[PDB]
């Protein structure tokens, strides 16, 4: 229900994601 938390919470999951 937030709106700029899953800004963060995307960013930092897509994070470790994409990492090597």
């Amino acid at each position: 229900i937030x709106g700029p938390v899953l800004g963060l919470v995307g960013s930092a999951l897509g994070g470790l994601l994409k990492k090597i």
